């Protein structure tokens, strides 16, 4: 019932882990491969291995989560070597996704060049929430910087490429970004990354709950579904059909998944809920979505994909 | 215990309604005057009376609310006439707040000029989430446009003035805005307005819940407290002491109020929760905050104001 076609590949279902959750090590990845997830993505990597920020840097919240991991990862070469070896085993239907988040534009270009030159036949995801010039907003909030980077990337990168974007909150911003993205042969857009720089407080202790950035961190979970759905829908109605969408943000139940698909998302990623529940979540949410579809008499995602009704 | 000093005026407590909620008519305003609210603010007005968007345009949600009211209001003259007459009765400790959200820069300047010329001795709040040039983001997301407007405003406006701002999600944005705002003799900054363009879906009906903007609307309530607290705190540590802060966003319990005050807010505004509960909320939340203070042995907000601890 959930069979999905994305980036010209076939997947058993649309579910995937969100980058950063349960995908740090080869062991994490193997557990994802073993789960019911239709596909999985690696932790955003940088050129060098990164320890990340001081703990505590992640906290479960009643309505979601807050984090400031600091891009901890085992380095580009570690992930590239892993995906290259699994690619050869052909023991998995559907390509693996490879996320990169260079500490700089030069680092992103360098990693993209290595992926291009390698035999990697999978899908690449460029995290545009990656660092940028000192007195500059995250890359994706700097429209000029974003367009400049993408133009250089597409002068040489011919393999499947998608971009992970932060949430937008103004319709003109969606228009500007859509216009920038539509000029490129992008495989997809993934909305959204966590809601940036939120703050959570322990009232009793009268203090923040994470050590880095004075307690400020990305927000995920139920807090952000309204924003995540909006971004998925806003891009669905603005992007050229060539560019598909991956919906990410506040997905925990089959109903949440149903809502993202209704908005136009083709693949779905689970972050916070997966972090709390573990790989077993995929089997649960898959069954939940199928039950919803059964009650409505739907046999394929195509029966409702992108059919969100306006009043 | 909650006595507060703000904009050089004295208030029985920091609580107020958030603009747009329970402040449309003179009758609404009188009910706010009659409640325990330490102060109140009028609905953002425009030069002409506005009917607002088609219904349904506001919906209560389990975790907050979504709206696209479309600035319905009775017109500038109606509100100005009201506050001028109440000002004379001296039957209220602390000035009334007057919100304006011109459909254009010319409209904001025109209203500010009328307030300046009038005998209004209260406080004015400029809603920088007001409309802007066609292909331009809301005013407050257009740093250049915002600075230009404020410079013109301060070439003539000498009365107390505060600005209502939308939420920001990047630290560099807070730096840029703080730098722009610190150059003016502003009375205060009010963070935050609703999280813009969120989307809520009724999965059974497979449709949005508000009629305008294809269902997209500002999000308020529990969904946004993490973002609201972050904005209050981020500005508290960047604004010159001359500019105080009004905390708005996800305030429903004494604990929520405690958190905003801990961040640096001096006055507090309640939107969503007030819309659901009615003016009686002020008596409840006041008691809730006082109980929290009593348990901690605090006798004045000064005992913890802005004392949020980092790890
Ligand atoms: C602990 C943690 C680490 C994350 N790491 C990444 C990362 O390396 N790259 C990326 O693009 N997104 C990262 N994200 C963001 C997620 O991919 C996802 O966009 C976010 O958590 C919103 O989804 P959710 O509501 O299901 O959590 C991370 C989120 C969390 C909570
Ligand atoms: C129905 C409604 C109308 C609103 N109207 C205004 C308005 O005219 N001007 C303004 O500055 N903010 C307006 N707001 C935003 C609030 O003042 C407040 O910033 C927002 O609801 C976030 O607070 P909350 O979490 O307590 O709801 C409105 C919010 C709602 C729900
Ligand atoms: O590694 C992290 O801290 C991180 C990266 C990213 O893109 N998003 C997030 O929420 N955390
Ligand atoms: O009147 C409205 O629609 C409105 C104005 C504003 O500033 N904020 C909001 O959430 N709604
Ligand atoms: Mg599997
Ligand atoms: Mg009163």
């Amino acid at each position: 019932m959930l069979n999905t076609t994305f980036a010209n590949a076939k997947f058993a279902n649309p579910f995937m882990n969100a980058s950063g959750v349960h995908c740090m090590t080869i062991e994490d990845l193997e557990e994802l491969k073993a789960s019911q997830a239709g596909a999985y993505i690696t932790k955003s990597s940088t050129l060098e291995k990164r320890e990340g920020n001081p703990l505590p840097r992640y906290v479960d919240l009643e309505l979601g989560s807050i984090n400031s991991m600091g891009l901890p990862n085992l380095g580009f070469d570690y992930y590239l070597d892993y995906v290259l070896k699994n690619q050869k085993e052909n023991a998995q239907e559907g390509p693996i996704f490879f996320s990169i988040a260079g500490m700089s534009a030069a680092e992103n270009i360098a990693m993209l060049k290595k992926i291009q030159e390698s035999d990697f036949s999978g899908i690449t995801e460029l995290n545009l929430s990656c660092p940028n010039v000192p007195g500059k907003p995250q890359l994706a909030y700097d429209f000029e910087a974003t367009e400049k980077l993408l133009k250089e990337v597409f002068t040489f990168f011919t393999k499947p490429l998608g971009v992970k974007l932060p949430p937008y909150f103004d319709l003109v911003h969606f228009d500007i970004m859509a216009e920038i993205l539509n000029q490129f042969p992008l495989t997809y857009v993934n909305s959204v990354n966590s809601i940036g720089n939120g703050l959570f407080i322990d009232p009793e202790a009268e203090s923040v709950v994470i050590k880095p950035e004075d307690g400020f961190g990305g927000i995920g979970g139920a807090y952000i579904k309204p924003t995540a759905l909006a971004n998925v829908r806003a891009f669905y109605t603005r992007l050229k059909p060539e560019i598909q969408i991956i919906g990410t943000g506040g997905i925990e139940t089959g109903q949440d998944a149903f809502e993202h698909l209704l908005c136009g998302a083709t693949m779905l990623q689970i972050g916070t809920a997966l972090h709390k529940e573990g790989p077993a979540i995929f089997d649960r949410i898959i069954k939940e979505l199928e039950e919803i579809m059964n009650q409505k008499g739907y046999q394929s995602i195509a029966d409702f994909h992108g059919k969100l009704k306006s009043l």
